[PDB]
């Protein structure tokens, strides 16, 4: 298992516009188009990331090449915010995987706000971080996604995923 495994499990792939969790219009592997309620923004977006007129419509080829990018994106980010990568540099290969999943499902900003978790994180203190990291909107509104990347953060082993 790796980062992309993972997020292709909890994200999943589809080829038309879809509402996330929130409502938002989205394509592919959980590829964000726009906040707005407008469809027609949202096919505007499309377009301009894909590059032709697609008509709400992509194919797996497509999908798989925003989500290289968005990979791609979300660790750089981490790797550019201060407040992120030194904890990022102190975890292990799996919880790494983890740090990016949560990033890329709430961006750099949200992640950075859990600063007690990742206060604890750093310090290798799992089981209390797990508990910090369940107080929160995230784990109340995707508590199934949540549990599993918090399990990830706690054991450091993929069996969330397995
Ligand atoms: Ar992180
Ligand atoms: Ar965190
Ligand atoms: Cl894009
Ligand atoms: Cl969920």
């Amino acid at each position: 298992m790796n980062i992309f495994e993972m997020l292709r499990i909890d994200e999943g792939l589809r080829l038309k516009i879809y509402k996330d969790t929130e409502g938002y219009y989205t394509i592919g592997i959980g590829h964000l188009l726009t906040k707005s309620p407008s469809l027609n923004a949202a096919k505007s977006e499309l377009d301009k990331a894909i590059g032709r007129n697609t008509n709400g419509v992509i194919t797996k080829d497509e999908a798989e090449k925003l989500f290289n990018q968005d990979v791609d994106a979300a660790v750089r980010g981490i790797l550019r915010n201060a407040k992120l990568k030194p904890v990022y540099d102190s975890l292990d290969a799996v919880r790494r995987a983890a740090a990016i999943n949560m990033v890329f499902q709430m961006g750099e900003t949200g992640v950075a706000g859990f600063t007690n978790s990742l206060r604890m994180l750093q310090q290798k203190r799992w089981d209390e971080a797990a508990v910090n990291l369940a107080k929160s909107r995230w784990y109340n509104q995707t508590p199934n996604r949540a549990k599993r990347v918090i399990t990830t953060f706690r054991t450091g082993t993929w069996d969330a995923y397995k």
